[PDB]
């Protein structure tokens, strides 16, 4: 697998605070009912104390909260971006879209727009496949997650749809200063997401 390198700091960017792998899939869960979540709430799911919710969430810098500091955003987020995920939340990214719906156990509606040319793209990303990919030659960027920074910004924020395999690798050529960036097809990119997850999932308690 040549996208293990990929794979490989993803789940770094994860094991290392002790809970966070256990903390993902609980919150995922949680937000995915549309409404935030209170450090309370996610302690009596996971029967945890606070000090300890807390702890992980301190370590995850790009974590959006409400006015009241309820939990509105972790990969999965209920403030407007541009990758709609349906079951109307939101994504970070455009792998975040590919991996969830595994790991919250339910089929979502996809769409965005190419990040190169601004056409509409969508799927359905199911925790097994995708299916009515349009465009079908759709394409998805990587980066290599930088351990310790800002994964909103160092990742997410270079994580995107494009219309074509194509256009996407016109585009990369336009931005090589991006550590390890890659095109992939999106069939590729929901491959890496299942590897992520299963590698995850074996290291959840």
């Amino acid at each position: 697998m040549k996208l293990a390198p990929y794979i490989l700091e993803l789940l770094t960017s994860v094991n290392r605070t002790n809970g966070t792998a256990d903390l993902l899939v609980p919150l995922l869960r949680e937000l995915a009912k549309g409404r935030p979540v209170s450090r309370t709430t996610l302690a009596g799911i996971l029967d945890w104390p606070a000090e300890r919710v807390a702890a992980v969430l301190e370590q995850a810098t790009s974590t959006e909260y409400d006015k009241d500091g309820n939990i509105i955003g972790y990969g999965l987020t209920l403030r407007e971006t541009s990758y709609v995920f349906e079951i109307r939340l939101y994504a970070w990214c455009a792998l975040d879209t590919l991996i969830f719906p595994a790991l919250i156990g339910r089929t979502a509606r996809v769409s965005s727009h190419c990040a190169a040319t601004g056409a509409p793209v969508s799927l359905t990303v199911s925790p097994s496949e995708i299916q009515a990919v349009e465009p079908a030659g759709m394409a998805v960027s990587l980066v290599l997650p930088q351990e310790a920074a800002d994964v909103r910004q160092s990742f997410c924020s270079h994580v995107h749809f494009f219309a074509s395999v194509p256009t996407a690798e016109d585009w990369a050529s336009k931005h090589q200063g991006l550590e390890g960036l890659a095109i992939v097809s999106v069939h590729e990119a929901f491959g890496l997401g299942q590897e992520f997850n299963r590698h995850l999932l074996q290291t959840m308690s």
